[PDB]
């Protein structure tokens, strides 16, 4: 029920802060702003900690100027101000079998991701190779969470930043497209494939100057 509660009545339209009720007006003013504040979110120092709070953090700004839920999970009930409730424990992308994380999952796998984060000290001291290989699990691992209602991918690519960042690599999605992208995420969740999403990395990773200088 609590579902329809993201849309104005009777619309497809998402409810959002921009005055918007054209469902592709709001995806391109959306897409112009994301983009934008992930252009000053990367002036921001990476964290200590690559934790679920930090996640949360990178959804809220760059979403909170759109979505009043921004940095909130979908698992968790959240009442607009308009009064409703809304969540969605259980998502399954179309034309798919195999879904996201389900209602508390979503948690638990955060955690789950946290605490390898942290054994693995935030893939620091790694090579090139290893430094992929472990960024495409973390990436497929934050895939399958699916943590929020909308903006996944924008974040998760943010996170990604900022972690390959302090530990010395730049990655850089834009050297490639949304749907070898898209290609990678279903290769590795529907198809249990997760070659296409090392590639990926390892494709539009490099070591960071002063990785390279030390
Ligand atoms: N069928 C699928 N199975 C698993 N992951 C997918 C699938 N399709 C897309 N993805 C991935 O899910 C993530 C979130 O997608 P995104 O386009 O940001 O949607 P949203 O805005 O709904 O969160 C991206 O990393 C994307 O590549
Ligand atoms: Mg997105």
């Amino acid at each position: 029920h609590m579902e329809h509660n993201y849309f104005y009545k009777n619309s497809a339209t998402l409810k959002n802060k921009h005055g918007i009720k054209n469902p592709r007006k709001l995806y391109e003013r959306c897409a112009h702003e994301t983009a934008r504040e992930a252009v000053n979110f990367r002036l921001e120092p990476p964290p200590g900690k690559f934790d679920a709070a930090y996640l949360r953090t990178i959804h809220w700004c760059l979403f909170h100027k759109t979505f009043e839920w921004a940095g909130v999970t979908r698992d968790q009930p959240f009442t607009f101000e308009d009064g409703s409730t809304a969540c969605m424990p259980a998502m399954r992308p179309k034309g798919y079998k195999v879904p996201f994380a389900v209602g508390s999952q979503i948690q638990r796998e955060l955690k789950k991701l946290e605490q390898r984060l942290t054994a693995k000290n935030n893939l620091q001291g790694l090579s090139r190779q290893e430094f992929a290989a472990n960024a495409a699990e973390v990436f497929t691992a934050l895939d399958h969470a699916h943590p929020f209602r909308k903006g996944n991918g924008r974040t998760q690519r943010m996170f990604m930043e900022k972690l390959g960042q302090a530990a010395g690599y730049k990655i850089d999605f834009s050297l490639i497209t949304k749907e070898r992208m898209t290609y990678a995420s279903i290769e590795a969740m529907q198809h249990n494939n997760p070659e296409p999403m090392k590639d990926l990395f390892e494709d539009i990773t490099h070591p960071q100057k002063s990785l390279l200088l030390k």
